[PDB]
């Protein structure tokens, strides 16, 4: 399938993101340097090329956004079938030591998904699945500025700012969480947990339908919060008074 | 001095350079794309350095955000009189052909330049200047996600994902705009003009205070309609009629 093939993709043999730095021209190599910004796009980069060739290997149409900030990063879709469509949205994170709890953002809870055309590609019915391609990576310090070039020969030699990467797979309503993110609070906070859970998919809601469900009547204000639910426990429990 | 220096030490570096892809560990180098989520973030990682060796140089302290989403891209200082800051951010932006009218996004106008405290690394009011450290790159061919792997000894036949880059140093209410930007259009558009005038500091408002006042009473709009203003005329007028 679409969906194996690009877990392939990614996944064990030869996938290796083993960075170094930006080469030049004249041959010189400028290392990273430390910084969470600069890491992500790399990966969204390394992503653009596997995702074009799985594909477009199930004859697939790969379709990336033209306008700011419009959900969702890849579209993948047939012509001839224009309501089967697809969406990936690659997501980055890194922790502070190696196996320590792991947690994204995963876009906004009041745009396309109140609004079936707010800021999104295409109509936000005419997509079956919106999958997440997580990239995790262990921080390495952070040291400071650079100017330090280095050559083909000192390839060993050069510092990473990042250590262990991991990358899953998974249906977006399956790793989603219960808490608005930190820092806008407009878009949703994914589960808090070991990389592990993401790829298990062990979540919080029950279906993609109480993800929904959740999501489209979560209350954007405080002390309103507290009039409906705040997390899983009171969502079920409003859901047992009457929805009111 | 150190808009000087500054300015002098961004034409010689950032000239020469010509970087054309990403090299791994392996020795395997993974080309660009002429993205401006790839080239901006190269920018970035080029300039930091060279701001500081040269704050440095003056005797400034840099900073930098702690937090992510915060402005200014760097904070600089004398300890000699630490309420006089200057504000550099970096912007990038390309061009299809040479030569022609190029525009940019400055920021945001509803956090700090509304609030003096919203998401800026120190109180507005400390700032005593916002430079703008501007990067044009010349766009080239978009052919395919050819992220094809390439070895050292293949560099010039890798691919560019530009060829051409000037540079300039302005300050923000300069080169500042009356309209919102592309995507994210809770943004402040830079004026609609030639590389030159960026240069030259040709802008549309009469100063800097003429500036604020557009952008603080600027108005949230779906759709223009506005029975304010949507432009500098417009504004100009509502202050000879009353600031209703």
């Amino acid at each position: 399938s679409l969906r194996s093939d690009l877990i392939n993709a990614l996944y064990d043999e030869n996938q290796k993101y083993d960075v170094c730095g930006i080469i030049s021209a004249e041959g010189k190599i400028y290392p990273l340097g430390s910084d969470t910004k600069v890491l992500s796009t790399i990966f969204e980069l390394f992503s653009r090329p596997i995702i074009n060739k799985i594909a477009e290997k199930h004859g697939y149409i790969v379709e990336e956004p033209k306008q700011q900030n419009h959900y969702p990063d890849f579209t993948l879709y047939k012509p001839s079938e224009p309501n089967k469509k697809i969406a990936i949205d690659i997501k980055t994170t890194y922790t502070n030591k190696e196996n320590e709890k792991i947690k994204f953002t995963l876009g906004g809870y009041t745009s396309f998904i109140r609004n079936n055309t707010k800021n999104i590609v295409y109509p936000f019915d005419q997509y079956i699945a919106h999958w997440i391609i997580g990239y995790v990576y262990t921080r390495v310090a952070t040291r400071k500025s650079s100017l330090k070039t280095y050559n083909i020969n000192e390839l060993n030699e050069i510092p990473k700012p990042y250590k262990g990467v991991k990358v899953f797979l998974q249906d977006k309503w399956v790793i989603a969480g219960d808490l608005a993110g930190s820092g806008n609070t407009t878009n949703i906070g994914s589960i808090h947990a070991h990389y592990k859970d993401f790829v298990e998919g062990k979540g919080i809601f029950d279906s993609e339908d109480e993800f929904l469900d959740y999501w489209r009547n979560y209350e954007r204000t405080s002390q309103l919060r507290n009039d409906k639910y705040n997390n899983i426990s009171e969502y079920r429990n409003w859901i047992y008074r009457g929805r009111k």
